[PDB]
């Protein structure tokens, strides 16, 4: 299981 998040502001 691969869990990620990417937020660019």
């Amino acid at each position: 299981q691969y869990n990620n998040e990417n937020n660019f502001v």
